[PDB]
Order: structure tokens, then sequence, then C-alpha cells
């Protein structure tokens, strides 16, 4: 059984780096992370000093573990 | 990093009040709730005494916290 | 078996009241109405005296009855 | 020919009132506003004092005018 | 308030049995599971000995409990 | 001209059998049923003794008949 | 209250003429037909002598009447 | 950079002619119109003397110009 | 087993004629073409002398043949 | 690099068996088939002696091979 | 009230840089740009010397200003 | 007439580079490649040594050629 958590990563550099930010957080807290699907991308502009790219991903992990 | 939980709030009054019900529950259990996106709305009819409006929301919260 | 009819309710007050308008009509003509799913919302402006909120719902009813 | 502008209205009261906020702004600046279609709804939470409901609408107006 | 978890069940027999696999896991760990909505289906081929059917479901459970 | 009715079939066995349940009901009441398109699948859990698989289909029938 | 029926019109000439075919059938059997929304278009090839264009429309009619 | 305007053209003849109506209006008011994407089609029935076909298009134009 | 190829037909006359253009090409190269589903429509403007209507279709053909 | 072919399998038994039919055909003609994603399901009724379940899948295969 | 403009940015380097191109143009002409949502990505190949990445974004800006 | 092939490119560097990987393969085997539309993005994690970014694109090429 796989379970997915919906995380939005952020980066001041790129959409790829924002996806990595989310995946990094998932790997810090969950075992057996296996893949991530991008579901949305955007850019925060007014409210931050530098534009901040955001990439929302469903990050899937295999259970027999970490729900 | 933001994380989202998918909650369906209910209200016997309105769709707005059903969205608030879900957000209220999120704030009872999570720190740093920042926004909610409506993803579905419906009405429970047969099975309840009074029609019950339901609003499903993705409620986003900022981590460095509450996963 | 459930069957659904696609109805657009109207109200000069709110989207919730427009959903109720459609459900009310379904209950006037069908037995065993069990739930409604919102599929669209809009507002009629030019053509009416007062803005008219509209909510389109799939209204589900249980058969062994009313097709 | 109709043209649409994509506006997000806000309200501290309800989703219907947030749709009205957007339509009100359209009527302040455009002639012949004829209808609005809801395309998204959400709630701003962290960043405001009171939750702020938002309703995004495509507001249509008839040209021979106001592009 | 209902909450949903996004689980992908697997089965070497059928899509229905893969949906049951996910629901079974949800019932092992959560109280008040009430329904599941299918959101995707697929088949793992290269990487397994036997084709493995997968069915992804949003499994809903009623809170006053198990978040 | 074809017309479609939106029916949700149920089965305690499988998604295929739930699609058949809906089609069976359509054939009991309509002439010239020609095809069905699956539009949603789900499982009722809490509220029934046994899980009940549901498959929602648009069932198309040719008119010159049965509207 | 408006109600919609989902009809697929056919024509050996064009997609517009296939939409008209469906609307024509609706007007033969229902009062107060007010608009139609196109939801799908296709072409039947193998099975007919001449290609047959099909246009599926939700045809809306105002009730106080014809459900 | 390209920018798009969302226009609904109308025609008493066909969906293609309604798309042309919208594009014609865009070319009357904007420089460098390069393409149009159809996003919706429908037919106005009750409210007009003759059925009026409508085609909604995103019409794209290249800037260094006409925003 | 049916297989589909995704083709975009073009025409300087209409969307129906652009769908036919794609189907014509499929029939020139494939046996047992059975139907086509429209998936997108658009108009090429800047880059051509005359507007060129385009209709993208999934064209289905029955195998035991032409993959 | 992976490539996908869009195939509709058929079965007089079930949706799972119809997905297998498509995958079987892909494996007869392509090397390195790795997974399949279900994209549509339906049932052929009028035109066949027995209802025929159909499952449309994108079947993915790894290249360095079989385009 | 927020308003959105639909812009397609281009870059010969990356999808992130193409999103920035669109946002840059919005900031040159509009006050209070607050965020951008990615809605499509693509690559122009035949017609340019170097592949050109394109990212289409809805760029939102707060009014009390720049419609 | 344009035809599209659905390819998933991979890269250990970025989503843009994964789109290029797919396009590169298309240009190795097809004449007149004209554009690519991104349809999905994801990241392979468990199963590879280094995260592998994937970008799925519909790559369009003009026929009078390479089907
Ligand atoms: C992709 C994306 C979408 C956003 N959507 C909204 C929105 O709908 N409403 C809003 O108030 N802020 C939105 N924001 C936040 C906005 O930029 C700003 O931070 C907030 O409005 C501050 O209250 C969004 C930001 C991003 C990056
Ligand atoms: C928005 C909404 C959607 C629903 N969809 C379904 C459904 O698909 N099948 C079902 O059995 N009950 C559904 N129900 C529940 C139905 O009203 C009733 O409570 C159950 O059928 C009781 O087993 C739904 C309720 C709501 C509010
Ligand atoms: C949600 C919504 C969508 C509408 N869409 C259209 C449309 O696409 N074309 C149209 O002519 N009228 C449309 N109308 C009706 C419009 O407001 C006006 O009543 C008619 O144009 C009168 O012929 C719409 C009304 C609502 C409430
Ligand atoms: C419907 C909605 C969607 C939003 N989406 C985002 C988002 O994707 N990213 C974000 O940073 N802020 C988003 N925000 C804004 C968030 O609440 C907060 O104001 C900003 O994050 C402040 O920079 C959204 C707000 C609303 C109301
Ligand atoms: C429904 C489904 C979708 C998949 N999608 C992908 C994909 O996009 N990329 C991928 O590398 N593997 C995908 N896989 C996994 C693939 O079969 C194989 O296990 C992995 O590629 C091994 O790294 C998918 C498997 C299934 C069942
Ligand atoms: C596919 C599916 C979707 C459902 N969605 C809802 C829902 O949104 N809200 C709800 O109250 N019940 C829903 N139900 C019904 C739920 O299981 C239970 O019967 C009712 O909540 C009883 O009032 C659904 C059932 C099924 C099978
Ligand atoms: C838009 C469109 C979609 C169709 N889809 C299917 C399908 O999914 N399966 C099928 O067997 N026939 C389909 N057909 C019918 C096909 O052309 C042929 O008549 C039947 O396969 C005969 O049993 C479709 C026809 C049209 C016009
Ligand atoms: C494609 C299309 C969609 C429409 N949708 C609506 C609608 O949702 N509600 C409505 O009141 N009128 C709608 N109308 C307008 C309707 O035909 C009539 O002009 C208005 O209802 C008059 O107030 C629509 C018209 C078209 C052509
Ligand atoms: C439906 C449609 C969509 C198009 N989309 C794009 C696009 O996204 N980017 C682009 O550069 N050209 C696009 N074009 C092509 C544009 O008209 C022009 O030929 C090219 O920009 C020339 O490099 C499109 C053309 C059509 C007909
Ligand atoms: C899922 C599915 C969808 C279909 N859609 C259509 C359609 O849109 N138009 C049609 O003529 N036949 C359609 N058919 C075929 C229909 O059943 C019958 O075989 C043909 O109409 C014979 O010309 C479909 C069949 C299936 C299984
Ligand atoms: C994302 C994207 C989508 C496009 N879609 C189309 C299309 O549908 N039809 C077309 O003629 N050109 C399209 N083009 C343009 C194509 O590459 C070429 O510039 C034009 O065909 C030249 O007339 C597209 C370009 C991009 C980048
Ligand atoms: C975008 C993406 C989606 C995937 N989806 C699935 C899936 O649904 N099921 C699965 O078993 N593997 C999936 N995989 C593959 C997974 O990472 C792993 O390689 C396989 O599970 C090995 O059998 C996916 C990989 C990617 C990159
Ligand atoms: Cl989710
Ligand atoms: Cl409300
Ligand atoms: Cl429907
Ligand atoms: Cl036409
Ligand atoms: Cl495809
Ligand atoms: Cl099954
Ligand atoms: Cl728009
Ligand atoms: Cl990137
Ligand atoms: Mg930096
Ligand atoms: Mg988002
Ligand atoms: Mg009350
Ligand atoms: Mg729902
Ligand atoms: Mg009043
Ligand atoms: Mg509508
Ligand atoms: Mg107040
Ligand atoms: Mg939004
Ligand atoms: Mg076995
Ligand atoms: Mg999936
Ligand atoms: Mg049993
Ligand atoms: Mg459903
Ligand atoms: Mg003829
Ligand atoms: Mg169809
Ligand atoms: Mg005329
Ligand atoms: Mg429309
Ligand atoms: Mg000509
Ligand atoms: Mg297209
Ligand atoms: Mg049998
Ligand atoms: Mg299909
Ligand atoms: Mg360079
Ligand atoms: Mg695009
Ligand atoms: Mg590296
Ligand atoms: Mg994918
Ligand atoms: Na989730
Ligand atoms: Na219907
Ligand atoms: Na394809
Ligand atoms: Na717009």
């Amino acid at each position: 059984v796989f379970k997915k958590v919906l995380l939005t990563g952020t980066s001041e550099e790129s959409f790829t780096a924002a996806a990595d930010d989310a995946i990094d957080r998932a790997e810090d807290t969950l075992d057996n992370v296996v893949w991530a699907e991008v579901v949305d991308q955007g850019v925060e502009i007014g409210a931050v000093e530098e534009r901040t790219y955001q990439t929302e991903v469903q990050v899937a992990f295999e259970l027999d573990g970490s729900q």
C-alpha cells in the first residue's frame, strides 16, 4: 500500500528546486519515499523580498510503515 | 514547506459555514494554518433530519512544524 | 440504484439558497432524494433587476422508484 | 461579442459576498456586465486578522464597448 | 468533519481487490472509515513478477477522532 | 439522437458488477440502450454491513423512443 | 429552476448541424428550452456509410414545467 | 511574451463563424494576433429570434505591444 | 483491441473540415478506422495567409491489424 | 525515455480483464512494457451479443527500443 | 479585489526563466503584482533557431489600481 | 496534418532537461518536429540512486511524413 502527502516546496531558484524542497522534507520524516507527482506550480511575488518559486507535489511512500 | 490536509466541514446553515467548520478543526490540531482551497461542495439530504451543507477544503499549514 | 438529475437553482440571496431551490424542486417531484453535488455556480446580472445567484447541482435519488 | 475579466473578490462574511465584491468592481469600471461564472473559492487565514473568503469569477460583459 | 487519506492499494487479481487493499489498511489504523472514492487505476508490469493492479482511493473517515 | 441517464449501480462484489447493476436498471425501463461510460467509482463502508462497490455510468440510449 | 438533458445529436454535414439535431429533438418534447452547452464532439466512421458528426450537448430548459 | 484575452464570439450560422467573430473583434483592437484556442461552445435559444451559436476562445497576441 | 493516434487536422474552411482532414490522413495509412473523438480546436492566425482552423482528434482503429 | 500507446482492451468479463487485453496486445508487439494507466472505462451494449467491458489504458514502454 | 492577466513568457533556458519573463512584463506595466499560477508549459521547436521554453501563467495583481 | 507522440523524458538535473530528453529522442527518429506540450511532471526517488526528474510531453510533428 502506498500513501501520499500533499506538500508545497519552495525555492528562490527554480521549480525543480522547489519540488526537491518538498521531497527533502518528506524524506526527513518518512521512510520509503518512492516517487512524487507534480500537481501545481506558482510564484510568490508580493509578500517576499525575492520571488519564490513553489511546486506542489503528491509525495508517495510505501507503508508497512509511516502513515 | 506547506502541507495540506483534505477535510470536509459540515453545517446546517451554509457552504461558507461548512468551510469554516473544517478550518476550525484544522486550527484545533495544527499550528500555522495559512489558507484553504475549496475543492468540492454538496448537500446531505436523506440520512439527516435537516439538510447538511458540506464543503471540502484542502487546508494548508506551514511546516517547521505540524506534519 | 441511484439516479441523478442536473438542476440549476436560483436565488436572489446566496449560493447556498440557490442550491436549496434546486433541491426543493427535486423533492416536489421525486421520492427518495438522498444527496446533491454542486457542479457549477454563477450569477445572472444583465437581464434581471436584482443579481440572481445560481447553483447547479446533480441531485441524486434512490430508485425502486422515481426515474 | 462578450469579453471576460478574471477577478477575485473578497469578503469577511461569505463566498456569495466575495463574488459580489468582484462583480461590484467590474460594474464600477465596465459597461454592460451580463454574468459571472465562479471558477474558484478559498479562504485567506494566516496573514489576515479575520478569515477572508475569496471567490474568483470570470465576469462577462458585452462589447460594442469596454474591452 | 470528515478527513481523507490518499492511499494506493495493490492486488494481483483485480482493480476492485486493489481498492479493498487500501481500505483494509485504512481500517487497520483509523476509526470511523465511512467511504472511499476512486481517483486513479493502473497496472505495474515491468518490475514485478506478476502484473499488479493498483487502485488509488481517497478514503474518508469521520473525526471527533483519528486525524 | 442519443440521450444519456446518469445512474449509480451498486454491488457487494465488484466495480464491474456495480456497472452492470446500473445498466440492468436502464434496460428494464428504456428501449435501445447502446452503451455506458463510466464516470465515477467508489465504495460505501460505514452505513452498510458489507462494503458496497458503486459505479456511476452515463447510460446512452437511442431515441425515436424513450426520453 | 432550470433542468438539463444530455443529448447527442448527429449530422452527416457538420458539428454545428449535429448540435442543432439534438436541440431540435429537445424542442419537440420540452417547453421553454433556453440554451445548450457543448460537452463533447466526435465522428462515427466504421459502422456508417457516410461519416456522421456527433455533438453532445447539455440542453437546458426552464421548469415551472417539463421535468 | 504573449497575452490572451477571453472572448465569446457569436454567429447565427456556425461554431466556426462564431470563433471568427471573436477573432475579428480582437484584430480590430489589437496588434499581432497570432492564434486562438477554443475553450467552450454553446447555443443561445430562448432569448433570441434565431438560435445563436457561440464559441469562446482565448485569443493570443504578441506583446512588445498591445496589453 | 482499439488503438488511437492523436492527429491535428487543418482546414481553411471550418472545424468540421479540419476534423475530416485528420481522419482522411488516418484512413490513408491505417485499416479499420472506426471513430474519432475531438480533443481540442484552435485557429492559426499570425503565420498563415488565411486563418487556418485546426481540430485535434483521437482517431481510433481496430487492431488484428495496423498498430 | 518512455513512450505510451493508447489502447482500448475489451472483455466480456470485467474491467480488469479488459485492461489485461490491452496490455497483452502491447506485450505482443513491444519490448520493455513497464506500466499502464487507466484513462477511461465503458461498456458496449447494443451492437454486441454479450455486454463487452472496455478499458482504455496508456501503456508505457521503455525505449532504447520499440517506438 | 485581485485581477489576473494570462501571459505566456518565453526563454531559451528553462521553464522557470520563461515564467519569470511573463512576470517581468507584468511588473513593467502593472502595480501590485502579488503572485502567479502556472497553467501550461511547452516548447517551440520548429520555427525558432533554438528551442524556446514557454510557461503560461495567470499573474495576479491587487486592484485599487491597475485593471 | 500534425501527429503527436506521448514521451516521458528523464534527467537527473531538472524538469526542463527532462523535457529536452524526450524532444531529443523525437528528433532522432522523426522529421519535422514542431512543438511539445508538457502534460505531466514527476520525480522517481526510490528505485534510482539519484532522484530522476521526469517530464511527459506530447511532441508534435508535421506529416507529409513520419507517422
Ligand atoms: C500559486 C499561488 C497562489 C496564490 N493564490 C492566492 C489567492 O488565491 N488569494 C490570496 O489572497 N493570496 C494568494 N496567494 C498569496 C499572495 O501572493 C499573498 O502572499 C497573500 O495574498 C498575502 O495575504 C498565492 C500565492 C501563490 C504562490
Ligand atoms: C456530496 C455528497 C455525495 C455523496 N455521494 C454518495 C455516493 O456516491 N454514494 C452513496 O451511497 N452515498 C453518497 N452520499 C451519501 C448519501 O447521502 C447517504 O448518506 C448514503 O448513501 C447512506 O449509505 C453522498 C453525500 C453527499 C453530501
Ligand atoms: C453562469 C452563467 C453563464 C452564462 N453564460 C452565458 C453564455 O455563455 N452566453 C450567453 O449568451 N449568455 C450567458 N448567460 C446569460 C446572460 O447573462 C444573459 O442572460 C443572456 O446572454 C441573454 O440572451 C449566462 C448566465 C449565467 C448566470
Ligand atoms: C485560495 C488561496 C490559495 C493560496 N495559495 C497559496 C500558495 O499556493 N502559496 C502561497 O505561498 N500562498 C498561498 N496563499 C496565500 C497564503 O495564505 C499567505 O497569504 C501567503 O503565503 C503569504 O506570502 C493562498 C491564499 C488563498 C486564499
Ligand atoms: C499507474 C502507474 C504509473 C507509473 N508511472 C510512472 C512514471 O511516470 N515514471 C516512472 O518512472 N515509473 C512509473 N511507474 C513505475 C514503473 O512501472 C517502474 O516500476 C519504475 O519506472 C521503476 O523505477 C508507474 C507505475 C504505475 C502502476
Ligand atoms: C463514493 C462515495 C462518496 C460519498 N461522499 C460523501 C460525502 O461527500 N459526504 C457524506 O456525508 N457522505 C458521503 N458518502 C456517504 C457516506 O458513506 C455515508 O453513507 C453518509 O455520510 C451517511 O449520511 C459517500 C459514499 C460514497 C460511496
Ligand atoms: C465519439 C465516439 C466515441 C466512440 N467510442 C467508442 C468506444 O469507446 N468503444 C466502442 O466500442 N465504440 C465506440 N464508438 C463506436 C464505434 O465507432 C462503433 O460504432 C462501435 O465500436 C460498434 O460496436 C464511438 C463512436 C463515436 C462517434
Ligand atoms: C452556453 C450558454 C450557457 C448559458 N448558461 C446560463 C446559465 O447558467 N444561467 C442562465 O441564467 N442563463 C444562461 N444562459 C443564458 C440563457 O440562455 C438566457 O439568455 C438567460 O437565462 C436570460 O436571463 C446561457 C447561454 C448560453 C449560450
Ligand atoms: C491552437 C493553437 C495553439 C498555439 N499555441 C502556441 C503556443 O503556446 N506558443 C507558440 O509559440 N505558438 C503557439 N501557436 C502557434 C502560433 O500561432 C505561431 O504559429 C507560432 O508562435 C510561430 O513560432 C499555436 C497555434 C494554434 C493554432
Ligand atoms: C464507452 C463507449 C462510448 C461510446 N460512445 C459512442 C458515441 O459517442 N457515439 C456513437 O455513435 N457510438 C458510441 N459508442 C458505440 C455504440 O455503442 C454503438 O456501437 C455505435 O453507435 C454503432 O455505430 C460507444 C461505445 C462505448 C463502449
Ligand atoms: C506549447 C505549444 C503549442 C502549440 N500548438 C500549436 C497548434 O496547436 N497548432 C499549430 O499550428 N501550431 C502550434 N504551435 C506552434 C508551432 O510550433 C509553429 O510555430 C506553428 O505551427 C507555425 O504556424 C505550438 C507551439 C507551442 C510552443
Ligand atoms: C511520476 C511518477 C509516478 C509513479 N506512479 C507510480 C504508481 O502509481 N504505482 C507504482 O507502483 N509506481 C509508481 N511509480 C514508480 C515507483 O517510483 C517505483 O519505481 C515503482 O513502484 C517500482 O515497481 C511512479 C514514478 C513516477 C516518477
Ligand atoms: Cl489530496
Ligand atoms: Cl454562501
Ligand atoms: Cl449529466
Ligand atoms: Cl462547424
Ligand atoms: Cl494521447
Ligand atoms: Cl473489476
Ligand atoms: Cl482566463
Ligand atoms: Cl526548471
Ligand atoms: Mg538566489
Ligand atoms: Mg495551487
Ligand atoms: Mg439551523
Ligand atoms: Mg466530493
Ligand atoms: Mg433580496
Ligand atoms: Mg454552468
Ligand atoms: Mg464581520
Ligand atoms: Mg485559485
Ligand atoms: Mg493470483
Ligand atoms: Mg496515478
Ligand atoms: Mg458477497
Ligand atoms: Mg461520485
Ligand atoms: Mg450529405
Ligand atoms: Mg463522448
Ligand atoms: Mg442566417
Ligand atoms: Mg461557457
Ligand atoms: Mg477558402
Ligand atoms: Mg491543443
Ligand atoms: Mg462470459
Ligand atoms: Mg472513452
Ligand atoms: Mg542559451
Ligand atoms: Mg497552452
Ligand atoms: Mg547530476
Ligand atoms: Mg504521469
Ligand atoms: Na491528501
Ligand atoms: Na444528466
Ligand atoms: Na497518444
Ligand atoms: Na483571462
